[PDB]
């Protein structure tokens, strides 16, 4: 049974494959001791990784071993794959042949460390690496292209047309969810609320999720705000503090279709999709333009679709249809597609061996 | 062999064995001497008491306290009270036993090191070492979170931990204890024509407070019910046969620990101190301390401090948080317990601070593997 | 003319426009008693602001309306600002316009308030809020660098490029004096020597100002204060007895490098200002890095540009040069810059005048600032 | 115009506010006779009050009404009132308020039953209760410094900085005039001389008013005595007969900074106004320092100023500066102060009148009065 491993930025994903959800979705984030210990009783054990730190978060210094899906910290990141093998998912590593899926436009020195590390250290029979991307397309059945996947680190718009994923008109856009929730901090200090530390970024991160929304016209939407106090709305702090927020609710997603908002002078997601289509063959953009996926977790606010459907038809030809699909499992679409490539008996041909990977160079993934 | 257990405070005077439930020796931490002139040669008259010996003929000496504060303040008569704490209270030899001792947190440098120095040049000790109270008060209770509340005689101090790890930034340090609420009671006792200024009168004055203070839920209240009849009064019995009745005092008294400035002091009181305490750590951590409120001193044993300490943190804190008061009904020997329990671990038998470090690194090496 | 007034956390510094120096310079303090009066034949003040509690502070409880740049008690500035109009300047508020100043990142409702207190209980004819970062450059006389402003409220960084202050790379850090008292105060206990209350916490802050400095390396001063006596100095207090701290000295100053002597997670100026470079573009961090304009009073212990010369060195690439202008008189460049720009005359267009409040209420600052 | 009383342990110090000295100044002293009447047809009142008893203290025995600053005897307490009211001042107390005073730390009943006395055996409109060591320092013409005052009954210190008191740091101690009398008394059979009987006691008094320094260094003095006979000083008694006494003339007011000449545990003078003065904030110790205002009958020995000034330089550090105020007129400083706050101005508006005595009985004294 292989073992279909989407591990991003924030969150990781794994599961056995044939499977519909990952079984281990938790923080990819690894903690260390900041205090000084005075007990005795216990070890204290001096890194948590997953759920462990986010209970004890503070008490700890929780840190990313993937920066905008880049692996930074290769040590900190052979621990999270050491946790989710044997805590997590609590199978050996040698029985099962992994699938991994690694960030467009990856280093190859960062796919060979990968794999070299996966297959000593680990001691895989066989891995394959595959884009997150097209896993998402796959997800839904199609082969059209556009896929918008964009997460806590990094946002991508590939185009895979007939299961080919053209090279030259990815287009990359460093906002994502992350630079988000630093958005949310910043202007959370308007009302007089302040959040600092590592374990306060958690507590930001919650709020955007539940109460920040997407509105489709940002300049009505401001007026009605500050005209009205139908808007506000209310979140309990963990330690029992009320907090009520107000047009910061629409402001903070805004910045994915303005990026100024946080000094970034790229285009926006609907900009950076149009730009990418028209990128293509001109038979093709007739077919992007129809079936265009929005996939990863930062496009599940609510309003997203219209507000990208108005965006898009803006910067159209005003003849085609614009259409996007937004399926209610967005948020695993890249891992339910690696599941299905994974399920397929004419997928299993191609598998990196062990043996390819030693008595050839570690190159052989490329 | 065992390691003895050496819980020296500024009042009460603890020692034993670790692995008992119970200290084997509780005596005061007093030195008298005599202050008149004998007249009776032959007599055997000693020349310095301490312990309940200078307790029992207090009449016709001076009680002079080593202790002030949690600071050590005479290294004269602590050597004393630890040469008869060990070869008298406990009749064992200091060379063949480790000793635990114990001391408070926000003290001089100097106070360890002098402590150090003394057991292991005097008394020969093969090995020692110092613990927190607070740490110590924790133990005892069976849990590694929450914020301890450890009012004594000379110090009251608050140090939240969790999970096993102190928070050093937010212990909160205060010096008002159970001797400050004598004098205060004294004061308060010459208001209805009762005198007791002495050394020896203080302790007769002590013993009233024990047996008869008490804290009133609503203050001002209390003050009403006091001056309308007198159903709020209790009598005593002074050591020479006269009868002394008290009214509002015995509620007065212990007033001065969540109204310090009734003895003219600017901090502010048990309860405001915990609460800042509490909301000066993290914010994921405050809602396990708020549940977790450990009480282990002989100051808390008032009949309703724990009712008063929840009412007064419940309104500070918010509503939908759930405050309580952890209160055992034997927290006056809570930090000799937990330290008893901590020197029987097999792990603190590995962290002890040997003879021979101390003959090749001097009487600094304290600070660096001490908390 | 126009009044500039730098509401700064632990000090006041009021004047007129025009001028080289502050006219005003008094703590922002007030303080009440505390005990009984029983003197019939004097007078006795309900509340004492300004140097007023300095003098009297044995028996008066000081308390300070600001507290980390914001303010907490109205009532309290309100007493403040009316002694500083009346006693300290003696002139009229509803004759000078004011300009007040406002550390970056502040709540909205901060200038809110400000502005509805200046047009009604003073009825100023006109008034301005500016940011203390942009006119601590003003004063160096520069249009682009980068601002390190340390007082006693909060630290922050402010890259100001020809005149431009980029909001997505203003950094804040609460780490200033107030919290370096505190820290010297709690270190004190090693040695015997305890301070409680107010009264001794001024105490205290007079002693980490003339004793207190910046080791170049920590851990070989460290070494070098444990080895022998040549750093101990000595200290009378009031009542005449005298303190000694051989280590406490470079020690206190310590935590502005290393927050994690409060327990603070957060990194030091250094480091904060070196994050706060690469926030900007790629095409002018060399002039960010040419001027690094050290501002306000916590930035004045002896060795400290030195020390950040060497840790910006470490941390920028070795090709770039770095400058860290620490100028002498750097504890009043706010007021200094803020006093320049009101005199000049482009600034006069906006002031925010009587009648333009009258018509858009509080709000019209966030439109005009 | 309104009283201002003084009524103090041994002297009751009397007259009309704005003066500056008491109009009737005599002892606190009540006699009844002992002996038989012969004679019965004389008129032989049955009681003697003030100086009236001190000329027949020969077939009298002396009762003092008031003992260690608290009022003991309440009947001749009126009896001293009435005889003062109606005798020394000849004045009518139905139409003129009176102010009297108290030690800091007294019993709450004492004022309670002074205020039941005047508003219904006397009847006076308002009547005000004030502390003696703040009278004191109105007399002394500050408002800053600590009040070493002492007497016959109490030696009480006050701190007060700028107008306001720190009541935690008030020191109160029950050795004063009466008990260094009664040493002199007691040290007086050493040479064979014997008082026992409490006219004997007046007379012992006369003579520790006279012949009785404070030496500077008492170990120094004591071999000086030892040595010569230098200090040898003659006294004659009211019978005619003479005595002579030596290094008794500085060993009686030594009891004062040396209690356990007469085994008492507490601190002396010195030392307890530097454990007061160490007890108020740091910032105020500099002004306490410099202010000590000594005010008392029984700081009047000659060389107490002297004395105390270098005790307290001991205790204190070499920086700080030490000075003791000691006016010429200190005997009479309670009383002088008591005059100039009733002439005030201000404190017209906090006397206790009638109609609050009658609404709220013989309690509102504590509320108004501090
Ligand atoms: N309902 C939601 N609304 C808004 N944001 C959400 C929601 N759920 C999750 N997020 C945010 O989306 C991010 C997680 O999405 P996702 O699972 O795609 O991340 P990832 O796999 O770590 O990303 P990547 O592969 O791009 O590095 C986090 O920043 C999280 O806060
Ligand atoms: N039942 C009681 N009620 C009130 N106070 C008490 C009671 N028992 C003890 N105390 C006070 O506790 C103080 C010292 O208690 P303890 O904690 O044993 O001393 P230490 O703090 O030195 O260990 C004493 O001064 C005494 O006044
Ligand atoms: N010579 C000095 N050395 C060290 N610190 C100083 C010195 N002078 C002033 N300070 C600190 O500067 C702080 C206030 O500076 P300033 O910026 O003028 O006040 P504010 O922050 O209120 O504007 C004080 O808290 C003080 O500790
Ligand atoms: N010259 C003196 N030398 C020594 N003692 C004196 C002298 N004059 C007065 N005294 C003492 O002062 C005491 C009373 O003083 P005073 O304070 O006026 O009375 P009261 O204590 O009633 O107010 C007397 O007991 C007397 O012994
Ligand atoms: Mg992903
Ligand atoms: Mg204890
Ligand atoms: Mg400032
Ligand atoms: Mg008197």
């Amino acid at each position: 049974t292989a073992l279909v491993c989407d591990n991003g930025s924030g969150l990781v994903k794994a599961g056995f494959a044939g499977d519909d959800a990952p079984r281990a979705v938790f923080p990819s984030i690894v903690g260390r001791p900041r205090h000084q210990g005075v007990m005795v009783g216990m070890g204290q054990k001096d890194s948590y990784v997953g759920d462990e730190a986010q209970s004890k978060r503070g008490i700890l210094t929780l840190k990313y071993p993937i920066e905008h899906g880049i692996i930074t910290n290769w040590d900190d990141m052979e621990k999270i794959w050491h946790h989710t093998f044997y805590n997590e998912l609590r199978v050996a590593p040698e029985e099962h042949p992994t699938l991994l899926t690694e960030a467009p436009l990856n280093p190859k020195a960062n796919r060979e460390k990968m794999t070299q590390i996966m297959f000593e250290t680990f001691n895989v029979p066989a891995m394959y690496v595959a884009i997150q991307a097209v896993l998402s397309l796959y997800a839904s059945g199609r082969t059209t292209g556009i896929v918008l996947d964009s997460g806590d680190g990094v946002t991508h718009n590939v185009p895979i047309y007939e299961g080919y994923a053209l090279p030259h008109a990815i287009m990359r856009l460093d906002l994502a969810g992350r630079d988000l929730t630093d958005y949310l901090m910043k202007i959370l200090t308007e009302r007089g609320y302040s959040f600092v530390t590592t374990a306060e970024r958690e507590i930001v991160r919650d709020i955007k999720e539940k109460l920040c929304y997407v509105a489709l016209d940002f300049e009505n939407e401001m007026a009605t705000a500050a005209s009205s106090s139908s808007l506000e709305k209310s979140y309990e702090l963990p330690d029992g503090q009320v907090i009520t927020i107000g047009n910061e609710r629409f402001r903070c997603p805004e910045t994915l279709f303005q990026p100024s908002f946080i000094g970034m002078e790229s285009a926006g997601i609907h900009e950076t999709t149009y730009n990418s289509i028209m990128k293509c063959d001109i038979d093709i953009r007739k077919d992007l333009y129809a079936n265009n996926v929005m996939s990863g977790g930062t496009t599940m606010y609510p309003g997203i679709a219209d507000r990208m459907q108005k965006e898009i038809t803006a910067l159209a030809p005003s003849t085609m249809k614009i259409k996007i699909i937004a399926p209610p499992e967005r948020k695993y679409s890249v891992w339910i597609g690696g599941s299905i490539l994974a399920s397929l008996s004419t997928f299993q041909q191609m598998w990196i061996t062990k043996q390819e990977y030693d008595e050839a160079g570690p190159s052989i993934v490329h």
